[PDB]
């Protein structure tokens, strides 16, 4: 196999199939390589599997999207940029336990970086559809969007919904008029997680209350300007939320730019 002869496996970094940290023998370099069961040819699962690859391959010029090098094929493999700093989810678990979270200046920088990623994705007429901390990777720290498995075209009539902790009500209601603002809503909840919040609910009354536009408790004092920008980003009306372009140019974020 090309995987075996081309790469030396260093360590398993993800299970689900598996992602390994590998050194390509020819270029000396470390890559994250994801191995999955190859779906039946011409199936709906294969189409979903191939969109991730097509997405990766138009989304390779961006500072805040994980770079793609190659993909090939009873397994499919994708070889991406290895991010040395881990996921934002793991940074956020380490913080949780030590009672020291991202401070406001770092929450702004996270928000702005990912927001530039989404601006790039959105201007490609694409949407990500699973923005959450386990799909933001760290490598000045850099934040990069990864895991392009739910990526779709912006006017798509059918959608695979992302994680329910981070899901906009209108997407759940099957309303895809404003898909870009689903990414916006998930970015805000991602930032709240990073600020120190309790694990987000997956359903039930607390789930609904957030979808009414109310921020979860944040165990630290943020400026009103900043808090207000997070709240508008979870507004029940997707049209009231900022576009990624509006986000990155927002005055609240100027001091991060
Ligand atoms: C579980 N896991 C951990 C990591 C490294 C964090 O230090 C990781 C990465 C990726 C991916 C990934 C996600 C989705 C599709 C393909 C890949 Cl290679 C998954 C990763 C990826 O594309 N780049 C990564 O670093
Ligand atoms: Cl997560």
């Amino acid at each position: 196999s090309r995987y075996t002869t081309e790469f030396h496996e260093l360590e398993k970094i993800g299970s689900g199939g598996s992602v390994f940290k590998c050194v390509k023998r020819l270029d000396g370099c470390i890559y994250a390589i994801k191995r999955s069961k190859k779906p039946l040819a011409g199936s709906v699962d294969e189409q979903n599997a191939l969109r991730e690859v097509y997405a990766h391959a138009v989304l390779g010029q961006h500072s805040h999207v994980v770079r793609y090098f190659s993909a090939w094929a009873d397994h499919m493999l994708i070889q991406n940029e290895y991010c040395n700093g881990g996921s934002l989810a793991d940074a956020i678990s380490e913080n949780y336990r030590i009672m020291s979270y991202f401070k406001e200046a770092e929450l702004k920088d996270l928000l702005l970086q990912v927001g530039r990623g989404l601006r790039y994705i959105h201007s490609m007429s694409l949407v990500h559809m699973d923005i959450k901390p386990s799909n933001i990777f760290i490598s000045k720290v850099m934040f990069k969007i990864g895991d392009l498995g739910h990526v779709t075209r912006i006017s798509s009539p059918q959608v695979e919904e992302g994680d329910s902790r981070f899901l906009a009500n209108e997407v759940l209601q099957e309303n895809y008029t404003h898909l870009p603002k689903a990414d916006i809503f998930a970015l805000a909840l991602t930032v709240v997680c990073a600020a120190g919040a309790e694990p987000l609910p997956r359903n039930g009354d607390q789930w609904h209350e957030i979808r009414q536009g109310r921020l979860p408790r944040i165990p630290q004092v943020l400026s009103q300007e900043f808090t207000e920008l997070l709240k508008v980003m979870i507004h029940p009306d997707p049209e009231r939320r900022p576009s990624a372009m509006a986000l990155v140019k927002h005055s609240v974020l100027l001091s991060a730019s």
